[PDB]
């Protein structure tokens, strides 16, 4: 998932954030927030063992471009049927995340999905999105993303759907879910009609799967007092719910 | 709202789990993951002094009835628009749960409802719960609240809608909508013909309300592998979103 994270020990691992990896208005580029959650899941996944059922990311600061992540794996617990870790990041000893995540998988069990999937048109029947927000040259993440409108006509409110691609042809594994997870900032601006900052990320797996196009199925139902939520379902062509995401939002303001 | 609860400092809490607070089939009574979650969004907005905006809580382990829950609150980040604290439970040292908190309230911003609440019928024409988990007899959280079927004759695959009134009259704080998010485990049984723990709680608060009436309002998309997800937007009687929450759950096998 991630070439350039090296590994000092089972519990310590570091990644440069380059340009690949960020994101940022002009004159602003940092380390994209889905970004920090997918390594965090990998790194906690990689120190276990077993795949991610869920995570919780807090940020407490930015990480810059160009930035040395440090990243650091507390395995809290790890039995038979679950383990559960903690992952701080921190950069140059200064914490930019905390995260708790759950993994495990259990034999024995069906898979089942109650959720049906919104009847939107499919991928080669929508789009280009030419309403990206503007971004720093610098900060290119969304540049390797095919994007397209989901919606239709009349999305309805607060509702934002978008068909996800990555470019470098990776499968709608742990490490995409979560990157994808975090369109909701974008959600918000289209919400608000303003091109928020995320004050935390979670992830909740059900299931991966190969390459291809994900429906980002987002929506912003609330805001108060200069902050706002948002929900997101992963989804890939064919109907089948790989992941359920959300945040909270600082407000630009 | 949890007169029970003693500070030793900025910082430090304690309180004793009683069976108000217990929850369990008979032969367990341990706390309520909701009440947790209460718990910890309590002191930390105790300490912070300001008003929580969202948290998520790891469950590490159980607490017993009759126990000591100890509450550590350290605060990583205090601002003028925003505030980020862990609070660590933790039982005669055992660590039972930790969670991250993010805590603001800005001035001159506008509250914005974008979702809508589903047309379930007002509480006073909705019937009783009959059906609600047996618990054991010193597990007694449950009693504490009165429940009725919103959900009607059709309610849609994996969806649970249940009006919720503690007896007490307490306002629909963020301890009350804490507590009544963790009502997703009976959306579980009910989702798959089964009367899952909880691995974790989330809750993100858009505001409070007066007492009264709370559309709980739930939804399980999805399960695989031994595990299972859902998600809960809590309403009041008229149609204003309170908050939203979510958890994984392990499934009972
Ligand atoms: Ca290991
Ligand atoms: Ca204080």
């Amino acid at each position: 998932a991630f070439p350039a994270l090296v590994r000092q020990d089972d519990a310590r691992y570091a990644i440069t954030v380059g340009p690949d990896l960020a994101v940022g208005p002009p004159g602003h580029a940092y380390l994209f927030g889905g970004a920090s959650m997918a390594l965090a899941l990998d790194v906690a996944a990689e120190t276990v063992g077993r795949p991610v059922v869920q995570g919780s990311l807090q940020f407490v600061s930015f990480t810059p471009l160009g930035s040395v992540l440090d990243l650091t794996v507390e395995v809290l617990q790890s039995g038979r049927t679950l383990a559960q870790a903690r992952v701080a990041g921190t950069v140059d000893g200064r914490l930019v995340f905390h995260s708790g995540i759950s993994l495990g998988m259990r034999e024995g069990f069906s898979a089942r999905q109650w959720a049906l999937a919104p009847p939107v048109p499919q991928p080669d029947n929508c789009p280009p999105c030419t309403t990206l927000p503007a971004q720093d040259d610098n900060a290119r993440y969304l540049e390797g993303i095919e994007v397209r409108e989901a919606g239709g006509p009349e999305v309805p409110s607060g509702r934002t759907r978008l068909w996800l691609r990555r470019k470098d042809g990776a499968p709608l594994d742990a490490a995409s879910l979560a990157m994808f997870a975090d369109f909701l900032p974008i959600a918000l601006g289209r919400a608000t009609g303003c091109s928020g900052n995320s004050l935390d990320n979670s992830l909740r797996i059900t299931g991966a799967a190969a390459p291809g196009w994900c429906l980002c199925d987002m929506i912003i139902p609330s805001s108060a007092s200069g902050f706002a939520q948002g929900q997101v379902t992963l989804w890939d062509q064919s109907g089948r719910l790989l992941a359920t995401g959300a945040q909270s939002l600082l407000l630009k303001g």
